[PDB]
């Protein structure tokens, strides 16, 4: 699906 | 499904 | 915090 | 905190 | 705390 | 605390 | 405490 | 305490 | 925080 | 099913 | 079923 | 069934 | 299903 | 924070 | 922050 | 799907 | 899909 | 899709 990554 | 990762 | 919305 | 909503 | 809602 | 709701 | 609801 | 509800 | 919306 | 992990 | 883990 | 674990 | 991980 | 909108 | 909109 | 990464 | 990276 | 990179 849609992807958001907050490192 | 949709993905959110908060490191 | 961080926000992801999948309509 | 962090938020993910899947409608 | 952290929030996930699956409608 | 942390929240998960599956409608 | 922590919350999980399965409707 | 911690909460789980299965409707 | 950071924002991603998928309409 | 749907997945939420709070480390 | 649906999964919530609070470490 | 549905799963909640509070460590 | 849909995925949220809070490290 | 940073913004991405997909209409 | 930085902005990207996809109409 | 659509991608947003915040390093 | 569409891509936004914030280094 | 469309690309924006902020170094």
């Amino acid at each position: 699906g849609n992807n958001q990554q907050n490192y």
